[PDB]
RNA sequence: GCGACUCGGGGUGCCCUCCAUUGCACUCCGGAGGCUGAGAAAUACCCGUAUCACCUGAUCUGGAUAAUGCCAGCGUAGGGAAGUCGC
């Protein structure tokens, strides 16, 4: 895939808030880059997963490729490039 | 805000089922890594469960130890660290 | 001041217990049962100049709860959709 400002995080626990989620997502995350934003929803088809947008894409490189299958609250965490930008991110 | 930086740090969504104890142990040893410990102050309180303060001598320690560990797994729940209020 | 009509604005979460799901979103709702609410999915409810819906702050602060804007604060904050008819 192509890096992209934006990594996409799936099998994570299910029963993390949304807002735990978003801010404990911000704690393993932050070390690459400058995050613009998080976006969880528990929403049947998108729970469990993540979208994490970063200002960089170096950034998301420099998270995906080190954090990838890493723990994450009792399991691991997959990682791969959003497959397209963002919202926030395409009006740039 | 503004997170303003000082020698005292606060971890918050630790694992509430682990004996207060036996956190503070737990917290000396991983984060005596980073410096001088002054003292450890785990909470009490059936709306402070879960959060600690790590008191250290030295501000850069501080500093050193919140980056790091950040989002660092402990006991199948990621620490989440920032500044105590001043 | 209530109230109609017309058109428009808006939110849709939490899990002490179960089942289903590994899902590439910004077109923002799975099933049972439980909680709050007017409403947590229906063109249902609510609202249209507003200290009288809702948003942004907020990944905010304080308290409670199984848990959640569940209750407070912030909040005379910054935004936010009007004409017509009738007593
Ligand atoms: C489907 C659904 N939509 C909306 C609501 C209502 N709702 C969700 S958040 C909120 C109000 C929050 O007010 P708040 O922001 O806490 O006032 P503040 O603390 O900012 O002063 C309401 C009424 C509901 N109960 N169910
Ligand atoms: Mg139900
Ligand atoms: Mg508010
Ligand atoms: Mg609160
Ligand atoms: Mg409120
Ligand atoms: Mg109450
Ligand atoms: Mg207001």
């Amino acid at each position: 895939t192509r890096p992209n400002h934006t990594i996409y995080i799936n099998n994570l626990n299910e029963k993390i808030k949304k807002d735990e989620l978003k801010k404990s997502l911000h704690a393993i995350f932050s070390r690459f880059g400058q995050i613009l934003d998080i976006l969880v929803s528990r929403s049947l088809k998108m729970r469990g997963q993540a979208f994490v947008i970063f200002k960089e894409v170096s950034s998301a490189t420099n998270a995906l490729r080190s954090m990838q299958g890493f723990p994450f609250y009792d399991k691991p965490m997959r990682i791969q490039y959003a497959k397209t930008d963002s919202d926030i991110i395409a009006k740039m």
